[PDB]
């Protein structure tokens, strides 16, 4: 039911690809405040203006046939970010070594910031593109935990939580541009023969067979934490609780850094 669980304890099995030999160095680390030493640990991303790529195998291969399929993972950019990626890709069969912003990936998803430009990257692979979420949700500017959460029901809908909390709710075909035109014109009333109806938007194409962290920054000192993957919404909302629901003590830690300023 959980397929998948990243706790970032340690690296070893993460690849660092050789697309460029300049890729950003990355440790396991708590941060410079943390609510817990140990459980506040991660994958910190330690250097300025650097691109950032590394991945690993699921253990096995992810569908989602007429099944869900819900991905979790949380980022703290508690270095006061101004332009930098904070989301995760879930990629078919590749190789680690080439892995590279051109890679082919089904999901492109988490925060992403640059300037006065904030949004949450909810990236569809569908039909040969890329979709890009219509809409548009900023995700909180502070140095702070966050949890970002999605849901890929087998009827199409989705559901995307920030936080634990919802945030978004629809349904594929109509929050992304994937099918054609129902009408041949809008508001006409007359159908669109050519229009093909797909039941399986949600299911990937592939099997999906990597996780990667494929970002560019600016301010560094970004961590990743829980990247869970499973079919059950409550199991990895309840997994969420138990990881990420640490919220009192993060808090507090960040009110002791800022009382000495
Ligand atoms: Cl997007």
């Amino acid at each position: 039911t959980v397929y998948f669980h990243e706790e970032f304890k340690s690296m070893e099995h993460w690849t660092t690809s050789k697309h460029r030999d300049d890729f950003g160095k990355v440790e396991i680390s708590a941060g410079k405040f943390y609510a817990d030493a140990e459980k506040s640990k991660g994958l910190r991303l330690t250097e300025d203006a650097r691109f950032y790529a590394l991945s690993t195998a699921f253990p096995t291969p992810i569908n989602n046939e007429k099944k869900s399929l819900v991905v979790s993972f949380s980022v703290k950019h508690e270095q006061d970010l101004k332009c930098g990626g904070g989301y995760i890709k879930l990629l078919p069969s590749m190789d680690p070594e080439k892995f590279h912003g051109e890679t082919k990936y089904w999901l492109m998803f988490g925060p992403d910031r640059c300037g006065s430009q904030n949004r949450v990257h909810i990236i569809l692979h569908y039909n040969g593109e890329n979709r890009e979420w219509s809409k548009r949700i900023r995700f909180p500017e502070d140095k702070l935990t966050h949890v970002y959460t999605l849901h890929i029901a087998a009827d199409n809908s989705y559901e995307f939580f920030l936080d634990g909390e919802s945030k978004a709710k629809g349904q594929l075909e109509e929050d992304w541009s994937l099918l054609l035109p129902r009408e041949i014109v809008d508001g006409s009333g007359i159908p669109n023969p050519d229009f093909v109806e797909d039941s399986e938007l949600h299911k990937v194409p592939e099997p999906l067979t990597h996780v990667g962290i494929d970002v560019w920054q600016v301010e560094s000192g970004s961590i990743f934490k829980d990247i869970v993957i499973g079919d059950d919404l409550k199991e990895v909302l309840d997994l969420v609780e138990k990881t990420y629901g640490l919220k009192k003590a993060e808090a507090d830690a960040l009110k002791v850094m800022e009382d000495m300023e």
